């Protein structure tokens, strides 16, 4: 028993990190078979950071203007043979295909979705940790100065579903990055601008999945009765900075194995949002909602 | 800037992961130059697990009696050749040496210290998470069958510093191991009956780090010129169910950096313990204790 923020392991993705140079900037790169991904703006001199034009700074490198160096396992420089631009990233072809290339995929994920990061500084890996989408499409980590070209990724079994690649922060604790078909999370500039977030809103279903987390522990004083429908709840919720309720079936999974209907957790947290007012429900005294239904399922009953 | 629950990246450690087996009984063991590490009750029988007596059973086994199977990358069995027992550990000699063996340590964690874990599942990495060690010598994790044996480690640059074997849950969520001197941690036996733990308390200095973390974040509307001196602190502390408050210079860092005198923080928790009135702090409604004066410099300082 027990939930605690869980990440994956790392070592997969740590023999895929690489660093790359370009001008004044070095960041990280994500070395996959003959390709190296990173974030275009290590393209952009290190002091014109506002409004760059990338097309421009495209048209003006050559393959002698990229370095890739690996210095996990044992230093080798990749010798870069192309170079192309896909949104905000871009996309370096090396002459040597990494012998560690993982089995991958690609994937976008949505608003209360959670990932692993594996934070870089240097091509050389630091810490990992797990983050959830945001509603208004930031992640909440940890990152500074030298971190970009960090990855996100989820798995499937042995499977590598790489998700994000760290590109910049847009607030305190807030951040944002690409997709690798090289859209930014949110639609995020690239450039150093005032942009403005959308409000950040409490992710409902995650929160349902925490009070079911909570019910399997031994906690419950919290359920009651009582029920509100998941179609009043969505009403309240738009009005109330929660998100929308959508039901799976791994939350099904979780009022199954309880008896507790997903209603009555919805009543709970009409009741529960305002404040817990002295009581406490697996050592928090709010809403934690960066817990999803899978993450439930996978570390309290052991279901993937 | 953003503080988050942050481990080392974990694939020095996963390439020493292996599964041990005995009798009716497989788990997790550590495998470093020609030993292998794992919790001595891999020896008791499936269905003894109540007071066993683990003398007689060393001296029934032989080193025919252990299979050690190495699973990460590709597969070998490690040929035992010698077994002894150190307190609650078997140290299995084995007849390859690991030629993927880190620079490494063993230490023992204090209360309020923080360190990485990988969860491991029959010599399988399956998840990483950061612990702290509670004043009462558990641990907060997430741990089901098949996860005994999953270590816990620090890291001082590239040394790894092993500090914990997983050994047992105690009650919900709460957990405790061995030190690699096979001392468990809490002096709790490893047998199942009922064992009083003492009562969990908040870790003082680490609540003093995250004050200091949420001022370095723009988040500082608790700070006053009031001061409580450390010996008054501490005489309430344990009145109070908090750790008495022991200063170091990764805290002086914080104060010097902010401005702010960790007296001042010591009575803001003195006003804040009871709850916040409707006012959050860094996303939490309640103080927080497992983020170290090392963890809040490193992730917003970037100093090691």
């Amino acid at each position: 028993s027990g939930l605690v923020k869980m990440s994956h392991p790392s070592g997969d993705v740590e023999a895929c990190m690489v660093q790359v140079t370009c001008g004044s900037m070095t960041l990280n790169g994500l070395w996959l078979d003959n390709t190296v991904w990173c974030p275009r703006h290590v393209m952009c001199p290190a002091d014109q950071l506002s409004d760059p034009n990338y097309d421009a700074l495209l048209i003006s490198m050559t393959n002698h203007s990229f370095s890739v160096q690996k210095h996990i396992g044992a230093p080798a420089n990749l010798r870069v043979v192309g170079h192309a631009m896909q949104g905000t990233l871009l996309k370096l072809t090396v002459d040597v295909a990494n012998p560690s290339t993982p089995a991958y995929t690609f994937t976008t994920v949505k608003p209360g979705a959670a990932f692993s990061v594996l934070a870089c500084y240097n091509g050389r890996p630091t810490g990992t940790f797990t983050v959830v989408m945001r509603p208004n499409y930031t992640i909440k980590g940890s990152f500074l100065c030298g971190s970009c070209g960090s990855v996100g990724y989820t798995k499937e079994g042995s499977v590598i579903n790489f998700c994000y690649m760290h590109q910049m922060e847009l607030a305190n604790g807030t951040h944002t990055g690409s997709a690798f078909d090289g859209t930014m999370y949110g639609a995020f500039m690239d450039k150093q601008v005032h942009q403005v977030q959308l409000t950040d809103k409490y992710c409902s279903v995650n929160v349902v999945a925490w009070l079911y987390a909570a019910i399997l522990n031994g906690c419950a004083w919290f359920v009651k009765p009582n029920r509100t429908s998941v179609v009043s709840f969505n009403e309240w919720a738009l009005a109330n900075q929660f998100t929308e309720f959508v039901g799976t079936q791994s939350v099904d999974m979780l009022a199954v194995k309880t008896g507790v209907a997903i209603e009555q957790l919805l009543y709970a947290i009409q009741q529960l949002y305002t404040g817990f007012q002295g009581k406490q429900i697996l050592g928090s005294t709010m809403l934690e909602d960066e817990f999803t239904p899978e993450d439930v399922n996978m570390q309290i009953m052991g279901v993937v």
